[PDB]
């Protein structure tokens, strides 16, 4: 029914998407459904027009744990967990949550 190439290019973009996702899901764990729809999310964040590329919040949610801090240099919060506490200190050297 839809005629117009900008429009069945976008229709085509999303279809293969789900298809993919509809076919590789079904052969997966439930446990692993919602790491390979990330990875697909991911690929089409990196594919859209307009977005930023958001490798650094990406790269401190994968490997946060490798920004080191030394014992004692993270600050004791009130009402904050002292593994939450250490969390907060290593989100705190992206720019964005400086001020966290």
């Amino acid at each position: 029914g839809v005629t117009d190439h900008t429009q069945r290019l976008s229709i085509i973009t999303k279809d293969l998407f789900q298809v993919a996702f509809n076919r590789v899901a079904r052969g997966m764990l439930h446990q692993d459904h919602i790491t390979f729809a990330m990875l697909l999310a991911r690929i089409k964040l990196k594919g859209t027009v307009g977005e930023p590329t958001y490798d650094a919040e990406f790269q401190h949610f994968l490997r946060g744990n490798e920004i080191v801090l030394s014992a004692g240099s993270t600050p004791r919060i009130q009402g904050l967990t002292v593994e939450q506490a250490e969390a907060v200190v290593r989100l705190s050297c992206l720019p964005a949550f400086k001020d966290l």
